[PDB]
Formats: C-alpha cells, structure tokens, sequence
C-alpha cells in the first residue's frame, strides 16, 4: 500500500499510542520493529508482534529501556540488521512527571529529559546515516510544548518544547537527502496513563475547542499521514493535534 | 472517505484548486468550484464532466472573488443544487507584490478583498447550515508566518489575517465539532509560479528541501484534513512549505 | 531624555492607551502629533496639546476619522509639514467589534478592518518615504491576534493577525535603512472603556499568569522601549504585554 | 535607579553579553553575583568586581562550572547570604556545539544539555523559594531556538527552545507572586566568541533585516527593561533582540 516498501522503528510501541502508530503503519505495509521498556511489556510485544504477522506483516519487538541510550542505540541496530534501514522512524516514547516547582528532584529532571529528549535524539543518530532518500523522521510532543495553561508542567513542557528545535534542526539537517522530520503534538488523549473519565478531564476538556478528549487513532492517523506519499513535502513543521488547546 | 458529503471550493478551476477539487473527488465528495472570468468556462466545465464522469455530482460557479455578493450567491446556490456544505477550502488568492512605496490603494482593496473579505463571505453563509464534524480549510502561504524578503508586506499581511481568523473560528464552531485549520503552502510547481521560474534558484537556496512542491502537496493535505483522519486537527496551522521556515 | 529631536506620530492619541503613549513619548523629549478619530474627542485632544506645550514640547491634534484613508493620510502630512519628518509612528487606533459568528455583519467586517489594518498601513505609507535612518514603526495589536481562546473574537482577531504579517514584511521593507518594526500585543489593560471591574474581567483574570489587569503605562512602557535607543537591533519581533494569558 | 535595592544574579557575567548584563544592572542600581564558569577567568572577574565597586555598587564573583548542578546551587545560596535574596535572577551562560549532524557525540549532547538546559534549571530552583514578590526571572536562549536556519544546529537548538517551554510554565508557577519569566532571544552580536568580521558573517547577515551585528548592549537594554518598573506585566514571552533575523 502506501507504506509497502518501507521499514519503520517505533519507540515504545507496545501500548497507548505507540501500539496504535504501529497497528495503523503494518496496516499500511510497513514492516515495523518497536521496543518496550519494561520486561512486563515483553508478553504484550510479543502478542502485538504474533498479531502482525497474522495479517502478513513482519514484525520485531526489541526491549530496549528509554532511559538507557546504549539499549536504544542497540535497539535501531538491531532493528537494522533483521529489517534493513529504516525508512520512518518514530520518537514516540516519552514519560510525564508533573507537580509543584519547589517539589522537583534531580531524579525527576534526570529522567524527563533523558526519555522525552535524549533517546529520540540516539535513535535518530543511530538510524539517520543509513536512512533512505525520502525517510521520515517523526517526534511525538505535547501541546504543552507550546502552551503551558496551567502550573505544575514547568519541567515537562520544557522537555517537550527542547523537541521543536531539534526537530527544525533535523529538517536543515537531512534535507538534501529529501529525509523529512517534523513533531506531532497530542492534546489530551484517551489512554490508560490520562484517561478521559479522570476527575481532572472536565477541567482540561472546558479548555479545548472541540468539547472531548481525543482517541490514540487521531495520533495514528497524523503518523501514517507524515510517513507516506502525501507527507513528502511537509517537514520542520508542529503539527498540533489537540482539540484546538492552542486556538 | 467522504461518501456522502459536499465540497465548496473557491477557485477550482486551476493550479492548486484545480487538484484540491479532483482529490476531494476521488474520495467521493460532490464538488461545487467558483471561477473568476467567464473565459474560464471552457476549463471549469470540462472539470465539471471529468468529475461527473467519476460518479460524482458537480457544479462550476461563475463569481469575482473580489464582489462579496458572487461569493455568497455561489455559496447559496451550491447548498440548494448539492445540499449543505461539509467542507469549505477557501483557495482563491491574489499574489501583489513589489517595493512599499510603490504599493497603490488599488493594490490594498485587491489583496484584501480577495484574499480576506472572499475567505470570510464564504464562510459566513456556509457556517449556518454546515452539518456537525463540518471542515473549514484556508489557503495560506509560508509568507503569513515569515516574510524572508523585502516587497510583501501586503501580502504576507492578508495571509497572517487567515491566523487570527482561523483560530477564532476553530473557537466559533468546536461545540458543533467543526474544525478551522489554514494550509500554508511553500513554493508550488504550477503556471502561476513555474519551478523552472527566474527567481527560481534564489528560492529554493533558502528551503530545507531542494526543489518547489507539487500542487499533489496541498491536495493530501486538504485532503487529510477534510478526511476522518482531521477529526481532531482545529485552529492548527500546517505548512507544507519544503522547511522554509525550518 | 532619549527621544529629544524627534517627532512622533500617534494615532488614536487622545485617550486610553493612546494618551498614555503620547504622554510617555512627550516625557522623553519627542514633539508629538497625535490623531483624534471623533469630533466629539476634540476638546480633550486640545487639552492635550495643551498640557505638552506647557512642558516645552511641541505638539498638534489632528482630526482623522479612522475608516477614511484620505483623513489619515492627510494627517501624516500635516504633522511632516509642521513638525518634520515623523521618527517615531505609532498605529494605536483600533476597535473591538465582537459577537456571535452568524450576527457579525458586512458592515461590521468592512469597519474592523478598515480601522485595523487598512488606517495602519496608510499612515506608514504616508511616513515611510520621508523617515529618517533608525526610525520606529509600532503597531499596537492584541493577545487574541496570537490566541483566540474564547468564541466570538474572529473579526476582531483576524484584523490583529494581519498586523503580524504587515510588521514582519515591514521589518524586511524598512530595515536597510536601520528602521524597525514591532507590534505590541496588549493583554488585559485597565481602560474606561475596558474596566477591570466588568462583569468579564473575572473570566479573563483566571486565564492569566499574572491575576489582574495590566495598566496603560504597561504598554506606554513597550511602546517607549522600542522607541529609544534600547530598541535599536528589536524588528519584526511580537512582543506580548499581555499578563501571562499566552502562558 | 530603577533597580535601587535590588538584588541580581547572572551566570556567565564576566564577559560578552552577560558582562554587558552586569554592567548595565549595576548602573541601574542593583547589587549583582555573578559566576565565571573557567578558572581562567578568575582575574577578569575579580577586576570586573573592583570596577563595581569603585562605583558604588556591592558585588561579588563565584566560581562556578555550569555543568556542576551543585556548584551552580552553591553559588546562588552564597549570594543569597553575602547581598540578600535575589531579585533578578538571569541565566546566560551556555554552550555552541555546533556541527554536522553525524559528528555529534553523546558527551556533545550531555554538555550541551547540562549547561544550556539543567544549569538554568537549578540556578532558578535555588533562588525562587527567597525570591521576592515581583521578582524577575530572564533566561537567555537564542534566535536559533525558535528558527533553525541552517545545517548544523540541531543539538544547540534542541536546548534552546527547551528553554521555551521551561520559560512559559515558570510564569505559570510563578505568576501568583508577581514573579515574572521571560526569555530573551539574541539574533548575531558582536562577542569574543562571534566576531563580527569572523568568517561566515556575511551569510548570516545577509539574512538579517538590519545588515550588521547587533552589540552586547542591546542585549543587556532588553534585559534591563525586563528587570525594571516597565516589565512588571511582561511574562511567559519569546522576545528577539535579532535584528530581523526572524522576519
């Protein structure tokens, strides 16, 4: 289909959104390799991974923790030896750690900013030197890289909003190679870590220009937009898709 | 796709309107499309019998982007002949640019009216009966968010309008579940603005990727976000401008 | 005083926001012209004069109805002739038009933007040819150019945004002789028409950072900085004055 | 005298732009600590504070590497004792690693990100809890943050618009006390580090509106309106000071 001769990494793939990019990218022909972080996600990888090659596809699941960069970077070689080089690569593991500013640790900033900015930055170094002409590099942010509404977000926003530069940086970057790199940013989104029944949905949903959360296919739908023959010509762009938070 | 539902777009007769309209098509919308002069009656109708001859009802509208009462009229006729308008593009624009002190108040009302008031007259009278998950889209340019040059002041500023309206209408029409998003096109292959131009190599110096788009560019991108893939996409600005403004 | 010798142009002068700018600017030594937009304003437009004639300053008052391009140009004109050339032009007129979607008429379209973009763009025009290197061109736009947030600000936000792109291609016009261009975005301001104590001010004080109302010597403030020697290297920048409510 | 009474705090002041910063407050008024992050630079620190001195002004110099967190909180807490709780805290030091994409390590990214992002980060954690009700906080990013340009900057853009995030959600943390937090985005300028007539600079200026570097005075006015009375309704805003790069 569209996506029929391409290889795709996808990080944190074995639930929420990053089980949806993958679902919706085999869907489209796309081999795709993914990592979990926890070795209590290795029997759903796997189970994803058996789901996949029930329609056809080929598919690998790599643990890999986020917070490591030798087991990403290993993990996109992996990747690259079973699968060959990948064609879109997707950044889409990330960990939201919020609360009052006089309250934030060194542990606290240590691992935001090793999982939301230094393992897409290793898989991206790790996969770019052999990455097609016209591959895809695909970041996951956050509205709140753009638009903290509220306190209490200070440490993650400003992990999220490290992703836009690099993300303009990346597109400079591989250009001439025809690589296009952009970052999607969810609003709230239906999953098990923020579900849409929480007691703080009301609050978030009366901010939103569309009255609901949104639902991990809207993520999905974005990703496979980037990833084929109509994303081609769009990169270094923020592409929000959040209810109209920002409007 | 879109079974079922109906597309307005103005000026799509050619170039980038002309693809947005096939698109929308193809994914089995009805079409009603304005054109500005009547000498593009030969073009608009052929489009017509291309889209008609694909199971698809259609319609070409005769209506000066700069008289507001044509853009109205063709959006009334539109929703009488076809039904309610889904999804509204508004592509129709003028490009006058040149030195600031050059700038004449012919060129002002121009470039306004066509690429604001037109955007905006169209919207007013399709936004009443629009149905629930409805798609209003605006053409922009990279040139609404960066200017880059000297000599388009007036332009880039009816374009940055779009930004303002866009997000404005995204709050207008979110409870009814329609979005409000504006396309910012970069430099586009077509007959107004030839790749092979003579400021062409000048421009393409300053983007991340090495060449002009295709009007195909646009058309996936109107086309996502008409489509149940931009259910949740309102009051974004997307560029599909080849990282000109990376 | 850093603005001694110059002439500055305001539009709008007369009152609120206006009046504070051209208090301030007089307060650093500019001869000022100001416009007023109604007849009925005229007697407190001549206090005015009035007041920064009895402090050495030069001054004038002219009469301009906003939506007519000619009066607005003819003022720039008159302020050239008397004064000499304008160094400091500052498009703070503007009106806020606001309602329902399905209630805003063409008559109200073709006022906002008349007055908010098209008397902006004529009075540069009219000041641009005969400014001196290092002049300041300053427009006073709106925190809901940036972020709509609440329905019923369409027009009014458009005609604001438009002033993005006109200042940014201002910046680019106007820069090889050293003049800049800015746009100020006022948040909240505490006006006789805009009172801090209206039935709205609580809806759009929780929405800030910052929990009250700005004040008009907040944005005679912006508008003095960019206008001394300070800004100098500050063009086509937005510089929001707006409390927090972009967050 | 804006800043008489007046606590300040600056990394990086013993030179180019933050020594302009130090500079600039002290004629204000302010009592200033700034840190030197080189041993080397201990003697242009310490003549820098004899000049201050001379003038009336109380000032201190601490070393202080801004890849060391406890170094950095260490020299915060020891200004907080010898001149009184911070007023206006401004976070300029940092690093330009910059270079092609595939020749970036993982030691680049972790100086890059541990001086740029986390050094900020914990100068600002150890100063807000004493820090006083309209208070100031000024981070110094780049015009690199918001638009990348060219080839060969992703890393040190990466950090930068971190910065913009981190910026956006202290004003939200810390509104309610008045505090405000901005971010000041230098476009070229004349520093040891950047010559003006060094090679490369006229790629860059050709892309500016004004056709020259700015100077390090620039910088330090902006900061200094962002200290004083005229910034008190200023926060959660991206201010360039790049002389169009942006346009």
């Amino acid at each position: 289909q569209n996506l029929n001769g391409k290889v795709a990494f996808v990080t944190g793939g074995s639930r929420g959104i990053g089980a949806a990019i993958v679902r919706r990218l085999a869907a489209d022909g796309a081999d795709i390799a993914f990592t979990y972080v926890s070795a209590s996600s290795k029997n759903v990888a796997t189970a994803l991974v058996q789901e996949l090659e029930a329609k056809g596809r080929r598919a690998r699941a790599i643990q890999a923790d986020s917070a490591d960069p030798a087991q990403v970077r290993q993990a996109v070689e992996q990747a690259i030896v079973q699968l060959g080089p990948v064609d879109v690569l997707v950044n889409n593991a990330g960990i939201f750690l919020a609360g009052p500013l006089g309250e934030v640790t060194l542990d606290d900033y240590e691992r935001t900013m090793n999982i939301n900015v230094r393992a897409p930055f290793v898989a991206i170094q790790a996969a770019q030197a052999s990455m097609p002409d016209g591959g895809r590099i695909i970041n996951i942010g956050s509205c709140l890289a753009e638009r903290a509404g509220r306190a209490g977000v200070t440490l993650y926003a400003a992990s999220k909003s490290a992703l836009l530069g690099m993300t303009r940086g990346l597109a400079r970057d591989l250009g001439a190679r025809g690589i296009t790199a952009n970052v999607v940013h969810p609003g709230p989104i239906d999953t098990d870590m923020n579900p849409a029944d929480g007691e703080r949905s009301g609050e978030l949903v009366a901010v939103l220009s569309l009255p609901h959360y949104g639902e991990v296919r809207d993520i999905a739908g974005m990703v496979a937009f980037l990833a084929g023959p109509d994303g081609r010509y769009v990169t270094g762009a923020s592409l929000a898709v959040d209810g109209g938070f920002a409007a």
